[PDB]
């Protein structure tokens, strides 16, 4: 269950917070 809600607030929630991505 993730409306858009989930979304526009996930992309908040998490960008800082995933050093795995190192490619970008």
């Amino acid at each position: 269950m993730a409306p858009r809600g989930f979304s526009c607030l996930l992309l908040l929630t998490g960008e800082i917070d995933l050093p795995v991505k190192r490619r970008a």
